[PDB]
């Protein structure tokens, strides 16, 4: 985990419109989500593991405790029951709204982070460089 902490600016993304589209995200959040580059920026605070994002468009904050379940608001508005633990050196998020289930994969590739976020079977890929 002390790999994943730190402030994180994303460089390339793939296939996000596809996995967009496929988690029916409304047009408009999908004409900003497919332009803006965010950043990442995931900490501690002893139990709790937070995880920021900040966007010219939307900022949410998240904070957990490994392997524990709770609610989270995702920015496209779907209320969740996310639970993000580590299975092994791989970062898993996953997030459980009415029926539908879908997965964030954060790992360390060549010290750059790669998010691999994944729906039915449309993955996206994204990428991240410590700034
Ligand atoms: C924080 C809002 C701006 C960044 C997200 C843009 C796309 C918006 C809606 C679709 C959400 C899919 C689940 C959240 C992915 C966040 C990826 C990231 O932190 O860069």
């Amino acid at each position: 985990v002390e790999a994943f902490c730190a402030t994180w600016k994303l460089t390339n993304s793939q296939n996000f419109d596809e996995y967009m589209k496929a988690l029916g995200v409304g047009f408009a959040t999908r004409q900003v989500g497919n332009v803006t580059k965010p950043t990442v920026i995931i900490s501690q605070e002893g139990d709790k593991v937070v995880i920021r994002t900040l966007s010219t468009f939307k900022n949410t904050e998240i904070s957990f405790q490994l392997g524990e379940e709770f609610d989270e608001t995702t920015a496209d508005d779907r209320n969740c029951k996310s639970v993000v633990s580590l299975d092994g050196d791989k970062l898993v998020h996953i997030q459980k709204w009415d029926g539908k289930e879908t997965n964030f994969v954060r790992e360390i590739k060549d010290g750059k982070m790669v998010m691999t976020l994944t729906f039915g079977d449309v993955v996206a890929v994204r990428h991240y460089e410590k700034a």
